[PDB]
């Protein structure tokens, strides 16, 4: 699990611009691995810094909690970002 | 039962906009197939994301539990959404 | 008995707003035709959905059990809703 | 901790021109040791006086709050100022 998650997080970082269509506020409802604290912090970050800058923090926070990749794949599908979801599933395998 | 429920769930998904008048909070009292856990989660989803986004999760959760279509038909009738109820009964047959 | 009960239940449904003063929690002590299960369910419904919405379920549940109209007339009198009690007796005759 | 922070703050002051590429508005999202009050004041300072002059106040404010050097190193990395981040880590050790 660790190897696979680390690899996926590394891939998201190197390919960040693939993920800049992701809207932090829209994706949060599908990420139950994030705590209430995480969600409030990310909302504030978004308010202060904008969505693009917050995406980095979203990914950084996701990778700390447990069971993030499955939910991230789900969340991407929930937002109709199927190619992105498939690209994540592919790296996580 | 499985074939009929899967078909009804597929129909609800393809015809989602038919069901966007459904109010999640109003319909919950008629859905005893949902666990207390399901109801609390759906309430939270509604709080965080709004009714429309929660409807998707409502339908997704309903289809997992047992005996959901009958109660969903009942719940639609309970909320005076008779045409919608009939449309569901029609697909479930 | 069936014809008379069905007629009374139909009348309660068509004239629901006449009965919205009825307090579910206050009326339960006078309804021994309801099972312990019925009472617990109705309490929960009341907790989740409020008295008005629960009244519909109260009437729906009453009509299934046996010997409900007599006790319902009694229960209305027990709650000092004499005109309502008389209106029910009148339809049940 | 005090000795190390004081030394780092002294180094930032003596080597201020190394840090004049730092953009106050860009760095604030990575400085959770700053209070909401601190952030509003620094924004105003920036509006009235420009980024260079505000950097002095940024550093002066950072050094008062607790746990500032770690976050400052983080914030420099967040803004892709890796050599600067490393230079701070080096002095703080």
């Amino acid at each position: 699990m660790a190897f696979a998650e680390d690899k996926t997080y590394k891939y998201i970082c190197r390919n960040f611009s693939n993920f800049c269509n992701v809207d932090v506020v829209e994706i949060l409802p599908y990420l139950p691995c994030l705590t209430a604290r995480d969600q409030d912090r990310l909302r504030a970050t978004c308010t202060l810094s904008g969505n693009r800058d917050t995406l980095w923090h979203l990914f950084n926070t996701l990778q700390r909690r447990p069971g993030w990749v499955e939910y991230f794949i789900a969340a991407l599908r929930g937002c109709e970002l199927v190619d992105l979801a498939d690209e994540v599933a592919s790296v996580y395998q």
